[PDB]
């Protein structure tokens, strides 16, 4: 599968076949995202949930958030997709972290402005959420050249239950643009599988990045791939084209660049001689 790549690359077709790939991409009405009222609930005019796969806030007061549930039947994995919280949707994603009994959230954007900052800087700085009544606290943080893991405790106010949350953070990948390596970026997902946030006894990880859509949708899919070469009887029937536009089935617009979707290859190739 990696000769593919190389009729691709030697080719430098790459602008093409992502193109391909938009062509055959499913379309889905979002009529909630687009809704005059949850107008400021959205980052991007051209980002938005489709309705049948968005996932909906419990809270009673307006159900929407700008997030995807991203099911895969036969890897048996979930992900949330969901774009970078804006200020008046920090109380939102803390509430849909805790009503989809999520361990884990990836965010693959740094902070520079692509997304608001939704979680304490300083432990002595815990933050309230009075929208949504929930209480954040950094309960600690460990930062390492290519990323950073914080532990969190979100306490739900009213039913004054407590739960841990992991904070995996990608700092070095930059907007709609590519890390240098692949295996940086999968020592990234290792730590993130190794922590047990994608584990089916969990809900889904929350994902995230400015959109949600490209730099997420590149750790949504290289995830599934190398899932699905374990899985399957044989490894060399997966198919990344495939499998990306099964999630594009679930949110629109995955993985942004010709760039990206040749890196998701090199990261799910590399990725399986590790596996293997």
């Amino acid at each position: 599968m990696e000769k593919e790549f190389e009729q691709i690359d030697k080719s430098g077709s790459w602008a093409a076949i992502y193109q391909d790939i938009r062509h055959e991409a499913s379309d889905f009405p979002c009529r909630v995202a687009k809704l005059p009222k949850n107008k400021n609930r959205n980052r991007y005019r051209d980002v938005s949930p489709f309705d049948h796969s968005r996932i909906k806030l419990h809270q009673e007061d307006n159900d929407y958030i700008n997030a995807s549930l991203i099911k895969m039947e036969e890897a048996q994995r979930s992900y949330i997709l969901t774009q970078g919280p804006l200020p008046n949707t920090c109380g939102h994603f803390w509430e849909m972290v805790w009503e989809q009994k999520s361990r884990g959230v990836v965010m693959l954007n740094r902070v520079m402005l692509k997304c608001a900052q939704y979680w304490p800087q300083k432990e002595e700085k815990e933050m309230i959420f009075e929208d949504t009544n929930l209480k954040l606290t950094l309960i600690s943080e460990d930062i390492k050249s290519y990323y950073t893991v914080r532990q969190l405790e979100l306490e739900n106010l009213t039913t004054q239950e407590t739960r841990e949350i992991l904070h995996f953070h990608y700092t070095t990948w930059p907007d709609f643009g590519v890390p240098e390596s692949p295996a940086s970026f999968l020592n990234f997902l290792f730590k993130v599988r190794e922590s047990g946030s994608l584990s089916p006894e969990h809900g889904p990880v929350v994902v995230h990045s400015s959109a949600g859509i490209g730099r997420s949708g590149t750790f949504c899919l290289a995830d599934t791939c190398l899932l699905l070469m374990d899985k399957r009887k044989d490894p060399s029937s997966v198919d990344i084209k495939k499998v990306l536009l099964e999630m594009r089935k679930f949110r629109m617009g995955l993985i942004q660049t010709a760039d990206q979707l040749r890196f998701s290859y090199l990261a799910v190739i590399e990725g399986a001689k590790f596996i293997m």
